[PDB]
């Protein structure tokens, strides 16, 4: 197995001075990734974030990080849905930074219709980056904790892999992402001498992501969440880095629902 | 809008499937949850559509069985549940041979062999591709056949091994697919509110020969795991698969029915 | 050492209760959780008594329908379920007039009608002495018993207030004895698992007369949150009642079955 | 209407207590939840009240502990969450001692050492009194002070109990009454939707002293149950009720933290 943190101090505990963590799908100017990787940053973390489509974004946030924090911090292109894309990721941070201590598996894509309006390539194309796209980062950083006999992988899962959304149709989503929060479980045990996995849900999450869907469609949502609005990818920092760091040395398989209390009904 | 109640009181009534057509993926071995499935629907009345792969002697073997023992109409398929094109292809042959399709019983699957670092891509892929889009192929083949219709059961074999991870031997291509299977039931449940249900059973150690590739001594360590101290029979879930599967279930949809002696309580 | 397979293959054999007896607590009222499981047990051949608290005459009414209908030996018994010694007397008088319990369905129960800050002190202690050590005496008082024999079934009517938090009464109270109905049977499970088997079942909204107290435009707005648009009937459980009081489920034990016409898929 | 998200951007300005007032009960032991909760709260520059209810000389150690370490105001009270009198009590004494309670950890709670049928009913109620409804009674008193701001943060420390049935020792009682503990937390995160945020943390095997009456070879099998292959520290543990106390989680509520070494994964 692994052992208990060292430190008594719950700041000694949370800082990632020294350590060095990768945020996959980290491009973009208010989505959780640029948050978990300002969470760490501000704790002392070396990051690594990674971009597929929006380089110049993903350049942008890594000045942010420079600027406001002082760290190493450096921009990689990385498409999760292709296995050797993770595989070279993982073998260019460890190279360039010379390990990795926390992985944070946040890359995703949505889906915009059910199974039977969508065509079968829209499935394979939402389960190929959420679920097989962690699967591979997962892989190809777990050979890397294997060797160090140390290690943190968050997967960023959904409230969708809990429940099913509504009114939009978004099968294909809800299933990879429960297969998401399922493999965080698996692989905790699977790796219970040298790595800790664990999951954290989002609710709705006023990021960008979510633009395409009409406006009215978005009030109804606000009737169903108890608090009675959007999160905030800043309100979720926190979670990103208790699981990267030392603060949470005995938790590994959990997931963490930060969704306003929707599921609570 | 939404579904209806079972017009029939007695339970008798609603569990009958007469007049009714089920189909059964995976159904060609000789002690399987498929077989049993398919007995239990034949028993109560249905004409039964079974599908193999690889076994197309014991499908035969079961066929014969089943029309004999039970005096119904049945049938064996072949279906490679992983090709979308050979799922679509068993629906419309199906309603050709039977006129229709009331419930279909999603059953197929294939095991692992190791966790993701000693597994290789394709090892993980096999097994998703087999058992997480298989039953998506087969559910969407089947969902525009019951959106025309208006009515329809899907059931889905899971497993607790989409709720727990397995021990000691690492499976987890396994258990995410599974855990997928387990939420497209309650996805599916929701998107197909107007015109079928959808439910899942989760199997936990079942004598079937699925896992005759483990050694004896490990499952040796799985008996002291499950309370009831054994494995399951599939015999003992055949009234699972004819619950879901009749008008005896009216009011469940997205609902996980564990039969695992116990196992996940712990 | 643990509990065995059904000696049966056919599944009409595992679902029959000839020569077995079951116990349902409160099927009092003409249409609830409680009558129509005792109406399926007694279809499929079982001796049943059944109990009242507040009616008695209701209770009467429902024995002679029970006996006219299916031919079977049924009986009344008044029970407070909130008084261990009361649940311990309902054993011993089945017992004795019937000389065994088969199976126990434990559905006694009552509604909370606020949240915990509007709510008194004696207000939430009620709802968890009916709800909650309710169903621990009668789970205490006939476990004693099924310990004695060596097999048994009880199934507990739990709901899917265990499992989420309705909306837009408050209710906590009866939320959290739910939910502690819903553990109890997997805790149990474990803890009986040499003699018998605990299973729960977790309706949703039910027409069956408990709710007439919520007002028109509350049950309105739960309909638009149900997937299948509408109440639930308590003829559309009895199938439910029935496999897990039967030999048809002799590997299920620790399980919930949700029955709520998909409402906590969402 | 609702609560609002964090106006801080940092990550420390959301952690810190700074002017805050954090409430934990039963933090009177040298290595329990409760004083490592209070500790990490302390650090964060929070004013801590903690109680006690046997070991008063242990909580006013731990009280100077506090101060002389982080410099902040704390003080010890005697409370009893067994009694609704003494948990209103604690509250309103720490308002006016205090002048406010911004975070109540609710940790209080006493361990059963049997099955329903080999435990008396007596044993059953008092498990029950003191470890679901002492957390009612804490969850009440302080809600009352909650609505009245309009602000807060409830964090219950419920158990993995709450999740599983623990092998081999046999705890049905406190198993039950964690998970409706667990339950509570996402009742009342929705009844508390307007004013405040309520969660539960559910502990694996904690080494604190609580289960120093376990024979110890009992406690070596529990080890080859849990990936991480040890008892957990009560020091992993600060980090989960800072999280939840502070803002570092203004869209986090009803949800359930497990800290349990992987133990519910299997
Ligand atoms: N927003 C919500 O309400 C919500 C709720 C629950 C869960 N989530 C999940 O949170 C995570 C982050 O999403 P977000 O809301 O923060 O919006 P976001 O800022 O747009 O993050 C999406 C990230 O995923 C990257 N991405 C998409 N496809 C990729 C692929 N094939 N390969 C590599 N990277 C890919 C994107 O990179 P590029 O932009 O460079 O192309 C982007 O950086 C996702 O997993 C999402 O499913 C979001
Ligand atoms: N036995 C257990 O302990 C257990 C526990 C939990 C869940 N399950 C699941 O229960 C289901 C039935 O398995 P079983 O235990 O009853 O053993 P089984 O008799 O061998 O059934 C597996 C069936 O799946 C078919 N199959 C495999 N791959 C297929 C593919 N690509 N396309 C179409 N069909 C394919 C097989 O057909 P052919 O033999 O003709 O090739 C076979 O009939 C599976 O989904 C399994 O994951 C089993
Ligand atoms: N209807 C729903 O929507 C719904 C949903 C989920 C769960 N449930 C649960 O289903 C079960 C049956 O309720 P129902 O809907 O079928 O309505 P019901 O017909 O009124 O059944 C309630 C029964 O419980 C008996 N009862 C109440 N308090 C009792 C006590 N202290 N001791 C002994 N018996 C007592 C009542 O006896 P008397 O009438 O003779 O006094 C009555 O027969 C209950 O546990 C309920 O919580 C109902
Ligand atoms: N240790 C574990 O493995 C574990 C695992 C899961 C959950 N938990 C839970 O963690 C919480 C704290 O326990 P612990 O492990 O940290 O051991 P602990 O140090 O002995 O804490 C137990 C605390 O609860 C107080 N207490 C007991 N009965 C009380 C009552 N009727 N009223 C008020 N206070 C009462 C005790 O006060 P006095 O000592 O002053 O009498 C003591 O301070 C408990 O709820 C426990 O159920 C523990
Ligand atoms: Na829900
Ligand atoms: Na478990």
């Amino acid at each position: 197995g692994q052992q208990a943190t060292k430190h008594e101090s719950l700041l000694d505990q949370l800082s990632l001075k020294g350590k060095v963590v990768v945020v996959t799908g980290a491009s973009g100017p208010k989505g959780m990734g640029i948050e978990a990787a300002r969470g760490c940053a501000e704790m002392g973390a070396a990051v690594a974030i990674t971009y597929a489509s929006r380089a110049q974004g993903a350049e942008e946030n890594v000045k942010e990080l420079e600027k406001t924090y002082g760290i190493k911090a450096k921009a990689y292109k990385c498409q999760v849905d292709s296995y050797e894309s993770c595989e070279k990721l993982v073998k260019d941070v460890v190279a360039d930074f010379g390990q990795i201590d926390a992985f944070i598996a946040n890359a995703g894509a949505t889906a915009d219709s059910g199974i039977l309006d969508g065509s079968v390539e829209a499935w394979n194309h939402v389960v190929q980056v959420d679920l097989n796209g962690t699967f591979h980062c997962a892989k190809a950083v777990g050979h890397h904790f294997k060797e160090r006999g140390t290690g943190s992988l968050v997967i960023t899962a959904s409230m969708s892999g809990h429940i099913a959304n509504f009114p939009q149709e978004q099968t294909s989503y809800n299933v990879a992402k429960a297969g998401c929060i399922h493999m965080a479980r698996s692989l905790a045990n699977e790796w219970r001498d040298f790595a800790r996995v664990n999951s954290i849900s989002p609710g709705y999450i006023d990021t960008g992501l979510s633009d395409f869907v009409p406006k009215e469609t978005q009030q109804l949502w606000h009737s169903m969440i108890p608090m009675g609005r959007d999160g905030l990818a800043k309100e979720l920092k926190g979670a990103y880095v208790y699981f990267a760091s030392d603060a949470s040395t005995y938790t590994t398989g959990a997931d963490l629902l930060i969704d306003g209390g929707y599921t609570t009904r």
